[PDB]
């Protein structure tokens, strides 16, 4: 026992399913069902993900499933399709007009409502949301990633990339990482990924990472102006439509209160107002955005480019699927069509 | 006799038990028994523990056994299960309800009284907790591990991981080790594993170390940025359920009575207030926290994050299993259950 201690690496991801499926599920796919919605996952972000081990476990239930990022389960479940009992997530009355049985829970993202496979037959026809066993897994999956992505861009995994572009962009390279640090360009691709920005366009971001890096040195005007770089994307990525982006304008007086809270001091930046005036503005949108649960169409707030961030962390608790954009990042010749100013 | 001296090293962690059981003991595994006791608490900690040489020294009388870090016993016992006695941990009158005859004892972590061998087979009908010769002695050990994994940490040890790192991760070490020297990373990582923090997620402590080792230069901050590296680990360490979290918040006038005695002068930064003040603060806590061992579910300090340490280092005499947190570290999504505040 005297052998010291054999350091062994932790898991960068894990999922561990129960056993009983290891040869009963195990035949979709579950070995290119996962590596098809994760490449799919990364020709959306460009993050390179890393691979993902699949590890049938006895120890837990037989309906149970935990994703865990590095040895801390992230989202567990006890699917309840346990024997098959395919669920269905747009859950509503229809589900009693159509009137299945139904098993109750509160799975994630949409109403979770459960069905038999002889009842799915018949609700296939009437056209609602089925998730088979490897439906209801890599969705999860699909959704821990996309919220989890500013995880997998380390110094480790840029250097991955300014590596594999050495063939193609040789002198862009070479340009670059002189100017910025692998810790200042890392630092970047964080801050873009962690607005579900894509990476995946990595000349244009180091076309802007050259062209700014010398005159902005603080990294989130930096990321700032990286993301005007993407202008024809962006207005792609939020407004499908014909040029029309439907938009929540803040209204002067508000964006100058928050661009005088930014308090640079130690690379830190924080927007430090007050716990009484984050909740006078937080209340002030919050009065006239609503509740954006049955505002269709994907609107997205809209504010001045250098307060940009600060706005974004601030809402970041209430309104998570609200995008903030910037005047900037807006190309010309897109009709914003202002659904209500954010007054004060 | 003119040889000089022939200098012999000192072992690293040494357990000396009785002789008469060096083939009678010998039987469980107690060569299986502490490796696998070694590696299931490295698995849980990350430290890179070292070799238990064992020693069946005839010297002491029977069912003596000694923990020695470095030749100086550090967990002594006479283990009066010395023929047959396999104790019982959570002793209680419930042992007079079972009515078996007791050894009394003050064994260290919960109420030690002990059992026969035909006692044994009642009682693990009714289901109280064994500890036999292996187990009586390796739970020293995991415990010994687990409070003086603080030692076994040193700047020959962290260069181990960072050797056996160099394969995976070889740009992002590259980078470490020119931003913060070996000595200012090591006294790091006897701060984490000091919280009982698990060092075992060895990339996102680099991560965060490459991003704060540049802007923050006093280790005690530099340690509280990188504790929020942890989020979504710490969040599950201490509150297992349903993102509620039973906490004991500061009330900020005290907050604000230790953040004026920090005192950082000479790489200490000592919380020096009074003798007389230090009693009036740990009497408040004393006054609400009361003694938390009837109290259940494993409740948390919450302060805020520039203090985490000194109110640390400063309750760590009387409440030793109350662990504190920052506002910072817990992620959120949790739904901290303040039991009671800490006034003035």
């Amino acid at each position: 026992l005297g052998e010291q201690e054999a350091f062994a690496m932790t898991v960068p991801l894990l999922i561990d399913v129960d056993s009983s499926q290891q040869e009963a599920l195990e035949a979709i796919a579950l070995n290119d069902e996962l590596v098809r919605v994760r490449r799919a996952l990364y020709l959306d972000l460009g993050v390179p993900f890393p691979g993902i081990h699949l590890r049938f476990n006895e120890g837990m239930g037989e309906g149970e499933y935990l994703i865990s990022l590095q040895e801390v389960p992230v989202a567990r479940g006890e699917l309840k399709a346990g024997y098959l009992l395919v669920r269905e997530s747009v859950s509503q009355l229809e589900l009693l007009g159509i009137p299945y049985e139904k098993g109750e829970h509160l799975l994630p993202d949409q109403e979770t409502f459960w069905v038999s496979v002889e009842y799915e037959e018949r609700l296939e026809k009437s056209q609602l949301e089925f998730f088979s066993h490897s439906q209801v897994l890599t969705w999860h999956l699909s959704h821990v990633l996309r919220e989890y992505a500013e995880d997998f861009i380390g110094i480790q995994e840029t250097r991955y990339l300014l590596e594999q572009m050495e063939g193609g962009y040789g002198e862009l390279i070479k340009e670059v990482q002189r100017i910025v640090p692998l810790q200042r360009m890392t630092e970047i691709l964080q801050r873009l990924v962690g607005e579900d920005i894509s990476i995946r366009n990595m000349r244009s971001i180091l076309e802007a990472m050259v062209e700014w890096g010398q005159k902005e040195k603080d990294v989130v005007q930096l990321t700032e102006y990286i993301r005007s770089s993407l202008k024809r994307y962006i207005c792609y990525k939020y407004a499908n439509g014909n040029n029309i982006l439907p938009a929540y304008l803040f209204d002067q007086e508000v964006e100058e209160k928050i661009r005088s809270g930014v308090r640079q001091t130690s690379a830190g930046s924080y927007l430090a107002l007050d716990p009484a005036v984050t909740e006078s503005l937080l209340e002030q949108v919050r009065k006239t955005i609503g509740d954006l649960s049955q505002i269709q169409s994907k609107p997205v707030l809209i504010v001045s480019m250098d307060i940009r961030r600060y706005v974004r962390k601030l809402i970041e608790s209430e309104y998570y699927g609200l995008p903030v954009l910037s005047y900037q990042e807006l190309t010309q010749q897109i009709n914003i069509q202002p659904l209500g100013r954010v007054c004060l």
